[PDB]
């Protein structure tokens, strides 16, 4: 590790670092690209990514009846109890890697979870800045989630088509194999959409009369995307 490679370390370092705080919800329908979008940030803002779907699912790996009752609900395209994300989410925003901000992704799902994020946010006297909500029309969700290649060890997000791996099913980092994901069955992810209609749809509102709600437009390519949202934050 050369003397140019360790300033050009802490012109990196300084870049994250002088970028504002944010503690943010992005809110849409599976395949919007929220956690995607979150990598992004996490790499150029250091904020958290709280993702209770990568929590649950971790949950659902435990090989006991709380584990089999979280497996089951996932993988049915089901929503997992209030009080269960509640204290899933309480546990990872007392994380030090949420200090700077943090990405809620998959936290809210419904209006009564804002309504205990509001009430965890008072008592923990830390403030929103924002809910961006990621709007896609349901027929390209549909492309985006049949493609859909995860890296299970570090959560990196690929597309078969839209973000493909250097080579074939394996990470790009690891050259490790890629998996896809039980809830990105045809079926389940039709269940999955429609929960997200009935239950998370009403939040838009919710957000947008809280004057928090900020309008994207997710289907544009994810690189543009990741500007746009910089932009709100930096901006
Ligand atoms: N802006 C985009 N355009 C095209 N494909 C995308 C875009 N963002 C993400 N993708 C791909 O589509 C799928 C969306 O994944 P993801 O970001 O995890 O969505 P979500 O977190 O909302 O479920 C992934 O396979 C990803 O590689
Ligand atoms: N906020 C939440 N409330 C209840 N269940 C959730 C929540 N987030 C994720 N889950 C469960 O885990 C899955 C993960 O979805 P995703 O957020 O797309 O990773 C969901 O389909 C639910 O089964
Ligand atoms: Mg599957
Ligand atoms: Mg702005």
């Amino acid at each position: 590790f050369s003397t140019i490679d360790l300033l050009n370390e802490l012109k990196r370092r300084y870049a994250c670092l002088s970028k504002p705080d944010g503690r943010y919800i992005f809110l849409g329908a599976p395949g919007s690209g929220k956690g995607t979008q979150s990598l992004n940030l996490k790499k150029s803002h250091c904020y958290c990514h709280l993702s209770t779907g990568d929590l649950l699912r971790e949950a659902a790996e435990k090989k006991t009846e709380l584990g089999l009752k979280i497996k089951n609900i996932i993988n049915e395209g089901k929503l997992v109890d209030d009080q269960m994300v509640l204290s899933l989410v309480d546990e990872k925003l007392k994380t030090p890697q949420c200090k700077k901000g943090f990405i809620l992704d998959g936290y809210p799902r419904n209006v009564k979870q804002a309504e205990d994020l509001n009430k965890l946010l008072q008592k923990n006297q830390t403030k929103l800045d924002g809910v961006f909500y990621f709007n896609v029309p349901d027929e390209v969700l549909v492309n985006r989630i049949s493609g859909r290649l995860i890296h299970k060890p570090s959560g990196r997000i690929y597309h078969k088509i839209f973000n493909p791996p250097k080579v074939p099913f394996r990470d790009d980092v690891t050259n490790e194999p890629l998996i896809q994901r039980e809830d990105d069955n045809e079926d389940v992810l039709k269940k999955r959409l429609t929960v997200f209609k009935s239950e998370t749809s009403p939040l838009i509102s919710y957000y947008k009369n809280k004057n928090l709600l900020i309008n994207l437009d997710a289907t544009q390519p994810a690189n543009d995307l990741e500007k746009k949202i910089s932009q709100h934050i930096d901006g």
